[PDB]
């Protein structure tokens, strides 16, 4: 399928144990997509002070369109040293590995895969 319905756990930034997916734009997009397929991906909502507490390169989920079955359609965009790789809509959050942190909410998305 070109899209997959996922329910992503929303994590508090200070709880996150593994603060990024790797060391290059290509690696973090690859790892993010793998963790989304495996059900081991969390989402941190971006506010003042969040991104400096996480590791670059960043992986964002961004709105791709204006929401089937309550799932916002999203795609992945990576960021390193102020340059983005991908072009998309509003940020829903920054993706991180999930390793058992307790979420505060879930974010239903339709991931362009």
């Amino acid at each position: 399928k070109t899209h997959v319905q996922l329910s992503l756990p929303v994590l508090q930034v200070r709880d996150v144990l593994v603060r990024g997916f790797g060391d290059s734009v290509e690696e973090v997009l690859s790892e993010a997509r793998q963790h989304l397929k495996d059900g081991t991906c969390g989402l941190v909502e971006v506010e003042k002070g969040v991104l400096p507490q996480l590791e670059q390169p960043y992986v964002f989920i961004k709105r791709s369109d204006a929401a089937p079955h309550g799932h916002v359609m999203v795609e992945l965009v990576a960021e390193l040293e102020g340059i983005q790789y991908g072009r998309s809509g509003e940020t829903l959050g920054v993706l991180v590995p999930h390793v058992g942190e307790i979420p505060v909410a879930y974010r239903k998305v339709l991931l362009r895969k």
